[PDB]
């Protein structure tokens, strides 16, 4: 009866865009999986703090399925998750069964890149504005945090805790994420 | 023409706290320096997030002076600040120079544990208030970020980046705080 979480973290990813929705994620009780992308071996982020993943992409693909899957943000780490097979054959299963997608700041382009929910309203960084925009197939978003059918997105590091509380909003509800709002001393 | 930055990173951190002031003060072209208490090996955070530091703590003490020392919070991250004699004699020394203190959460009780700023205003997480209040050695704000002299405090991790922003503009104005700070999509 335990939610499930699957965040992919690719070199160059932001490492404030992992941390917080992980940590938020697991205060309220999520079963969280930090899957690395190029393997079990430790990812240099964004800034160059070094992150140990949990396992494995090709191992966590395998105990699937998730409730969400989260895409970090980074342009360097967005970048290596749109040129991954493996990402694109994630997220369409994840899109066919209707799971929750949720993607940060430069994340979203990877849904453009591997063709996942078109026609969806989202919103980026707004230097990722014009990249995720190609071709018109979404429609974009200011808000902070936007939700439309099973698309969360947000636009940058300062959105990670709207971000992360969405994401627990959606999974586990209203009460929980308000539980677990209130420790974290934030403004609103 | 370098500004240095060290932060003390031990077993049960908060990891949040812990990234966001490493990775916005290295947006700020701040050299950051992430020590291990315990040695070179990688740190188990609170929430389980595993960070591998950039060096232990012996090697970067021989390394300084710092332009400010970060102690992060987490209650039991906190309690392995307050217990290590390595941790008094860098933050004795960091007083004496009259160099920036900076801790957040819990990690202001550190100072108390330590013997160091008696006297001036801080803050902490509402939790451990009563912690930092025995025996009445320094006076107690519920502002989110305090700076009274060389000793910088703030209440948690939804304070973290205001955190982060004022060790920036202590070091490199207040002018490379609003630049570093515009791209991260802050509220306020």
């Amino acid at each position: 009866a335990s939610k499930r979480a699957l965040v992919i973290l690719a070199k160059g990813a932001e490492e404030m865009e992992t941390v917080i929705p992980v940590d938020v994620m697991r205060r309220a009780g999520i079963k969280v999986t930090v899957a690395g992308l190029a393997g079990k071996d430790p990812v240099q982020c964004s800034r160059d703090v070094v992150i140990c993943p949990d396992a494995s992409l090709e191992d966590a693909k395998k105990e699937g399925p998730y409730d969400v899957v989260v895409l970090p943000g980074g342009n360097l780490g967005a970048q290596n998750l749109s040129e991954s097979a493996a990402v694109k054959e994630i997220l369409k299963e994840q899109e066919n069964r209707k799971g929750l997608i949720a993607a940060i700041c430069a994340g979203p382009t990877a849904l453009l890149a591997h063709e996942i929910g078109f026609g969806s309203k989202v919103t980026t960084h707004p230097l990722a504005k014009d990249k995720m925009m190609n071709g018109g197939h979404y429609t974009y978003s200011e808000n902070r945090v936007e939700k439309d059918g099973l698309i969360l997105t947000s636009r940058g590091p300062g959105t990670s805790f709207e971000f992360a509380l969405a994401i627990v909003e959606a999974l586990n509800g209203k009460e929980v994420a308000a539980q677990v709002k209130a420790p974290l001393v934030l403004k609103d």
